């Protein structure tokens, strides 16, 4: 009915299955699949990078991009509550033998250049060799400021690390800032770009960059069992994807604030709201029994002390209006 | 347009697609994809097995099949040749920490357990500790005799070692037997079955095992990138392929014999003629140059020394007559 | 000839040498060496452990007590700038596959629980598997509260986790505390004893824990590449050592101590003061030079903007002396 | 007694234990010991290397070697009884990330090239990539043909692979070729050395090879735990032992080929003879009884249906003639 959980439950359009089924295909284990390659080279071109790969999920994306940038024994700095250090079941270690180096990022969503720098590792052999750093732009909801993505990529050269950011949902910053995805990415060597979450895809993600970068890519990708077929089917998406559902997402930014102040006035505590999310401190008393006041009108969230709602194409104000009065009257 | 390269080449059919765009999806990270949960557990239903999990492809399912089988140190015996152990770039070894003793499999395909037996391990500091006897059922195109897998299964009782079979190709022995999926898949803990080969699917595999096997899978396929969100979709042409296309796996089976001696009466080197399988030794750059001649023709195939020719739903006994009219040719 | 650069410059005593060449030995991959199993004895019987194990390095005994606590995908928790996160090269994540969960340590040494709790991994496929909290008494000199070996011990077990303490310098902690060793130990699952550094072996450490759990730490040790021959030699002056070098480890933390004093009257900003360790404030460069200064006098220490003097028993107050006068010197 | 379980067991003689408490020594972390450095340089000169590295055991010695020349996802063709596959737990996929390629070695000890090259992967996404070829001289007392090992040699530049030695008992093969060790470690980048066994050193293992090689060597040995600290002491046992315990290797020969010959005059079958190795098919009946009637003699070998017997430099002739007697008399 109403979902609130994530903006991953999003479905396929009329319009968007429609073109799923009209692709022409082919193996791309050959390289052989149209629609892949076309969907690879357009999103290259876009952000200005040189190559682009399809992946199944964000999570290998972001683990193919980790093994292709750290050999075994090297590094990578990133946050405490980062995507790919956190919620990735500590892939890049227990699988890429890489070494991760977290730390506590910004209340703005940064990584304090100053915390980084602390953390790069002298060359010396009791130390692991330091060699990324791995940002996430819409980090919770929060589009890093683009003052510190230039500063972060500067920092980077003078210190002679890579910088890749995790962009699983990164149209939202784009959208947020006003201006193209390339004048955001021209500040990492790679990128990852998820197509399930406000972009509307069944799946896929793709992780862009360097032309030698994304050729070690590969290999990763069917080690790791990313290596698809006929996968011009789910890449067929994906273009219809980022030629018609990108604009709208700024309709989700619109409806999460119109609902941060909704919650305002019902009597609900509204912490804060970014992009498509929005976070109220429930509290643990009315907490479960929130889900399960909710879960009884079809409205489905993450019950918790402090709840993250997430506003996405297949949730209208009109419902998000409805989540409201339940809201209210909970009181 | 003809292409026997692999049966990976195989295009969706009309009645699959539609199939696909008519089937009701959700976040299969919650399990809240009917679809993906009707494919996996009629998969289980079939065989004979308490679970089974969807997966981006044949090679995560290994990977993911040996990482819950085998812990860090542990190791696998399997077959010089095998899928797992020689076409997955090493990543039991490399990204699980998989010992892999391998060794030359009889010219039945099957793995010599008097072979096996002088390869388990003792119990002692020196040794990795031998867990798994891995078999790969379809065998390029070979179909291992049922005599010999009940004897594996009571061998690997005996000897307390858990017995995986890659099916990628298990319904292509199916037929060959004439019997039940469930009678042949009794002789073993787990196995893994492709939905994008002979089948006809665009992507997809499975893996089948008991409850708790399965729940271990669970938590490498996440961590190995297999996580889809509305896998539903890719499901429902998995569900199709299993209650249309397993029979008529007879006619590529037939094409296959027929084509030997097509190609035998022209004057190639039929060298093995197995299931959807046939192997024609062409000889060196006599070969290099086959290819070149028949891609001329529009004739996709793997050129080589020994090529090996592949059919599938994709090609039928007119385009293999086709085939073998331009083979004679250059001869 | 004065170094204060670490402890582990220790030079063999008179002593000592005499009973390592006046020592039985043998093949103690057989376990037929007396000698290395009498230290492994006395070690587990003076800490009230069922078992002990000797290996060639502190830090082959952490990346072996983390591989025997810490399966593939497992994870512990432990402090950004501890010894087994930061100073042994990752390899618990690099070789092992386990994924660390580091976090700042108070300035007491230790980490804050809360913080720990915070770090435990619920039971989801998105995170690594918290098993392990590791600690490291001694830490930098500073010896940890007994109150808090308590608090974490209880934690742990209440948590359901392993506890391990790095305890290189767990003697110094030991003496500075002025009780028996099994009185700290009994707050830990296992624990390491370092014997080349305060207590003056040329090389050697200790694992100690469980049978069962040292069982898992001689495979892993042997795998590691650990497994030595006629270790008696060396295991002969860890017995000396641990007889009659222990006690004396007061003289050390006086001699720091006083040399405080003294480096404080000279004009030095002395910033630390714990048992044989002392930091030192020198201010960038102006200490790339006092290498010099000192080099030139024939003193040896670790030049830095914060320099960390390390007391142990080759080097006297007489000699402290020395130093403390060539240090104000160049003042 | 009389140990002819190995040579592992061979026991520090009174000139040795000498040199080793008269030994300077120094932190070889810090690159400090006089001994360690000493005992490299030699190394390094007498084979025509460039440097040196000591390590613990032979097995951290390989494990390094592999590490330093396999970067994770690379692999090591090798023998499936070779050491370094087989007798180390399997170190190099476990800990190292690097698939092992393993091949039944010919009857006399080397690897068929032509087999080598079969299993040399084609630069393709499905495979590992192929990237040294390992080998054993001594390989259970054989001695690699010399013709053989140039072979190999060019081989490998042919394919642009590296080629590794595993000289555990390389001075074994040089004292029975007759020539200078250089002129056999010119056919390869790198070879390790064992001290522990026929030259008689308590510990202790060398890994030679080019300067920037050996650079990265120091960094696994560090992370592996082989980086100790006064190690000098030990490194003087076997800069001893090169210079006293090389020539008479010929007596170890000599006496294996009388016993041999003493065995055969007894009633025992004796299957081969090799270096300081020789082999008893002793059958499966009087196996077990054999190992109990030499246990009561003090005669210690290692009961099975063939006994691997090993001479060295604590087993003289006349004790030779005993197990003799007693080998006669068993009868
Ligand atoms: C996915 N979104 C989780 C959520 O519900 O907020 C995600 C990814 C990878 O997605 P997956 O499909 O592999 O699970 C990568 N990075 C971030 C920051 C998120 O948020
Ligand atoms: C050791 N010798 C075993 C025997 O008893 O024959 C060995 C080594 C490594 O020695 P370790 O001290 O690490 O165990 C490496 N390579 C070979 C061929 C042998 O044989
Ligand atoms: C094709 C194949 C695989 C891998 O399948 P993908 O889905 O392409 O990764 C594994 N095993 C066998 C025996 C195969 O034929
Ligand atoms: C010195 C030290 C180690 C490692 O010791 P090695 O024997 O040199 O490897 C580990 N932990 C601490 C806390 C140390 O001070
Ligand atoms: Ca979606
Ligand atoms: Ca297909
Ligand atoms: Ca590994
Ligand atoms: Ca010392
Ligand atoms: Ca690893
Ligand atoms: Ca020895």
């Amino acid at each position: 009915m109403i979902d609130l959980r994530s903006d991953t439950v999003t479905r396929p359009s009329r319009a968007m299955l429609e073109a799923m089924m009209a692709a022409p295909v082919g193996d791309d284990v050959y390289g052989d699949d149209p629609t892949v390659n076309a969907l690879q080279d357009y999103a290259a071109e876009l952000s200005g990078k040189e190559a682009a790969i399809f992946l199944p999920t964000g999570t290998q994306a972001n683990l193919v991009a980790l093994l292709s940038h750290c050999e075994r024994g090297e590094e990578y700095i990133v946050g405490q509550a980062a995507h790919n250090y956190l919620f990735e079941a500590g892939g890049a270690a227990v699988l890429g033998s890489i070494q991760p180096q977290p730390i506590d990022a910004a209340a703005d969503g940064t990584l304090p250049l100053d915390k980084v720098a602390m953390k790069i590792k002298p060359d010396d052999i009791h130390f692991a060799r330091t060699k990324l750093l791995s940002l996430e732009n819409t980090h919770n909801g929060k589009v890093l400021p683009r003052e510190y993505l230039k500063e972060a990529w500067e920092f980077t050269r003078k210190r002679n690390l890579a910088l890749h950011v995790d962009g699983a949902r990164i149209f939202n910053a784009v959208v947020a800032y006003g201006c193209e995805l390339k004048e955001i990415t021209q500040y990492c060597d790679s990128f990852t770009i998820c197509l399930s979450k406000g972009l509307g895809t069944p799946v896929g993600s793709l992780l862009v960059g360097n032309r030698d970068y994304i050729k070690r890519a590969i290999r990763w990708r069917k080690m790791t069992g990313g290596g698809m077929r006929q996968s011009g089917i789910l890449a067929a998406a994906g273009m219809y994807a980022l030629k018609n559902n990108v604009a709208r997402l700024q309709e989700d930014h619109d409806n999460t604030a119109w609902m941060a102040e909704q919650l305002r006035e019902a009597g609900a505590d509204v912490m804060r709201q970014d992009t498509n999310m929005l976070f109220v401190r429930v509290g643990e008393e009315n907490a479960a029994a929130l889900g399960e006041y909710m879960k009884a009108r079809n409205v489905l969230i993450n019950a918790s002390p402090i709840v993250r709602l997430v506003t996405h194409l297949d949730v209208s104000r009109a419902q998000l209006a409805e989540v409201a009065a339940h809201w209210r009257a909970f009181l």
